[PDB]
C-alpha cells in the first residue's frame, strides 16, 4: 500500500488523453478525488476556478490530472459524468464540503457514492472520545498509518497563503506544481486501505457513507451555500453524529469524554509498579527478587 505514494502523474489535457483517462476509470471500485482551484483574493468560503481535477484509483497505479482549464468544464463533464454519478464506484475525498460545491456549482454534477475520509476520521473519535472536531491530513495520516506526510514545495504553498493571485491559472504548469496536486489524491487512496475493510476500525463504513451523503445534499445544490452543515468550519455536526454514527464514547477506565483508556493518565499511574526491582505488575510485598522466600 506504500506503493500508492511511488504512482506517478499523467497530466490529462486533450480530448484523446481525456477517453483512456475515463476507460481506466471505469474499472475502479474506488476513486480518490481532489480539486484545485484558482485562489480567492477574497479568502471567502467557496472554491475558485476549477483548474485541476486529480483522480486516482484502485484500477491503475497512476494519478491523473485532469487539466479542466484547458478541456474546458464542457469537455470534462460530458465524458466523467456518469462515472461521477455511479454509486457503485466509491469516489474517496478528504474534507468534500467545498469539493462537492465546485462539482456541483461549476461542473453541474453531484457525485455519488462518496466517502469523507475525513469524516470518517472524527466518526472514529466521536465513537471512542465524544470528540467531533475535524483533523488535517497530516494528523491523520500520522495516527492511522503511521506516516509522517511529505509536504509539497513551500513556494506553492507560500503563493496560495497570500491570497493575492490565482496561481494555478498560469500555463503550462511547472512540475513542482503538478507534483504538489498529486500529493493528496494519494495519501487520500492510502488512508483508505488503512480505513475501509478493517476490522481493527470501530465504525462501519456504511454509516460514514451515510454520514458523507448528508454533506454531499447539504453542499450539491446548484448554487452557492450560505448556511454550514458545522457549528464551525473545524467540526462535524453532532446531531449527524448521532444519527448516524450512535452516542459518543469516552473512558472505560474513569468515565470521562475525550480520551480511551489506553490514554488515561490514572489508568498508567494506577497501575502497580514494584519499588524494589521496578517492574510494572507487582508491588514489592509481592516482589520474587526482594522476598525469595516466595519461591
Ligand atoms: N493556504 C491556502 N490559501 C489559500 N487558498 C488555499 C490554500 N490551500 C488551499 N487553497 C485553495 O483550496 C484548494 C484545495 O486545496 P486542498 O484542500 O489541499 O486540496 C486549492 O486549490 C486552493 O484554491
Ligand atoms: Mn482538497
Ligand atoms: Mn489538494
Ligand atoms: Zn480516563
Ligand atoms: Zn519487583
Amino acid at each position: 500500500s506504500s506503493m500508492i505514494l511511488k504512482y506517478p502523474y499523467r497530466v490529462v489535457d486533450t480530448h484523446e488523453k481525456l477517453k483512456e483517462a475515463v476507460t481506466s476509470l471505469q474499472g475502479a471500485r474506488s476513486i480518490a478525488l481532489d480539486i484545485e482551484a484558482f485562489c480567492t483574493t477574497d479568502q471567502a468560503k467557496q472554491l475558485g476556478r476549477i483548474s485541476l481535477v486529480q483522480a486516482c484509483s484502485d484500477a491503475k497505479p497512476v494519478v491523473f490530472l485532469f487539466d479542466v482549464l484547458t478541456l474546458t468544464p464542457d469537455v470534462f463533464v460530458k465524458d466523467m459524468q456518469s462515472l461521477l454519478s455511479d454509486r457503485e464506484i466509491r469516489k474517496l475525498f478528504f474534507d468534500c464540503r467545498r469539493d462537492v460545491e465546485a462539482l456541483s456549482c461549476q461542473l453541474g454534477v453531484k457525485p455519488e457514492g462518496v466517502l469523507d475520509l475525513q469524516v470518517f476520521f472524527t466518526a472514529i473519535q466521536w465513537k471512542l472520545r465524544s470528540v467531533n472536531r475535524r483533523s488535517g491530513m497530516g494528523y491523520v495520516l500520522k495516527s492511522v498509518a503511521g506516516l509522517t506526510r511529505q509536504e509539497g514545495d513551500s513556494a506553492v504553498q507560500t503563493a496560495m497563503t497570500l491570497g493575492n493571485r490565482p496561481v494555478w491559472d498560469i500555463r503550462p504548469l511547472p512540475d513542482h506544481f503538478l507534483e504538489y496536486a498529486a500529493g493528496d489524491v494519494r495519501h487520500i487512496l492510502l488512508l483508505s486501505n488503512y480505513l475501509v475493510g478493517n476490522k481493527d476500525v470501530p465504525v462501519d463504513v456504511v454509516a460514514v457513507e451515510r454520514l458523507t451523503a448528508q454533506y454531499v445534499e447539504h453542499y450539491a445544490v446548484g448554487k452557492p451555500v450560505i448556511t454550514e452543515a458545522d457549528a464551525t468550519p473545524a467540526e462535524v455536526n453532532r446531531a449527524w453524529l448521532e444519527r448516524y454514527i450512535g452516542p459518543g464514547g469516552g473512558c472505560h477506565f474513569c468515565g470521562a469524554k475525550g480520551h480511551t483508556e489506553a490514554e488515561c493518565f490514572k489508568k498508567q499511574n494506577g497501575k502497580a509498579k514494584c519499588s524494589f526491582c521496578g517492574e510494572v505488575g507487582h508491588t514489592a510485598r509481592n516482589c520474587f527478587k526482594k522476598h525469595p522466600q516466595l519461591l
